[PDB]
């Protein structure tokens, strides 16, 4: 099922982001760049997940280089984190998107649940090869890979999270994806920023 057959039996990085090169565990590779593996080594102790690669990820071939990016920086930053000591990486591999006429920019498409558990086996490789204490779930699509199709984000915030299918046990921390914090009123945004430090907080101290 889905991208199972095309994980290698290794826990190390560079192979297993080579293999998802050649993933067709689902019908996303085809229109993307290049599969977007996570960045960090394997002693990271927190591992962070988001939705997907965007435009910029999907020929940057990292994960989290735009805009919605540079505002977790921003929010490690200010949680004390090196992003440097963390694991990053995304529940689906492959850009799903669309262009509009007169668009700036390639626009994501959300993911389907059955994309999202077709690319699963590569966030368990992930996870087994990182063995993380902490597992930060960035939005919907992230939290929903782990915690369940109906899992709400906005009901659980600042809340540690253990589920008993996860391998390893790590605690789960599931916050708002920094792409909602971009937009809004002012005042909205700082507070949802703050909120956003403090569950990158709640996850470092576990
Ligand atoms: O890597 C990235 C970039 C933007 N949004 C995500 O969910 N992940
Ligand atoms: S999105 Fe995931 S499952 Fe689908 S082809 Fe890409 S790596 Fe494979």
């Amino acid at each position: 099922a889905g991208a199972q057959d095309f994980v290698p039996h290794t826990a190390d990085l560079a192979e297993l982001a080579a293999a998802a090169g050649e993933c067709r565990g689902c019908g996303l590779y085809r229109d993307a760049t290049q599969a977007v593996f996570g960045a960090g080594g394997r002693s990271a102790r927190i591992m962070m997940i988001g939705e997907q690669p965007g435009d910029k990820e999907d020929l940057a071939g990292l994960p989290f280089v735009g805009p919605a990016g540079r505002l977790l920086d921003r929010a490690l930053e200010a949680a004390d984190i090196d992003r440097d000591a963390l694991y990053v990486t995304n529940a689906v591999k492959h850009f799903k998107f669309t262009r509009a006429a007169g668009g700036k920019r390639r626009i994501q498409k959300t993911p389907s649940r059955t994309e999202v558990v077709a690319c699963r086996p590569w966030l368990i490789a992930e996870m087994t090869s990182v063995e993380p204490d902490v597992v930060v779930l960035l939005g919907a699509t992230a939290a929903k890979a782990l915690l369940g199709n109906d899992f709400r984000v906005t009901q659980h915030r600042g809340e540690v999270l253990h589920v008993d299918d996860v391998p390893g046990d790590p605690a789960l921390v599931a916050t708002v994806h920094p792409s909602s914090l971009l937009r809004g009123p002012k005042e909205e945004r700082e507070s949802a920023f703050a909120g956003l430090v403090d569950d990158l907080r709640v996850a470092a101290d576990v």
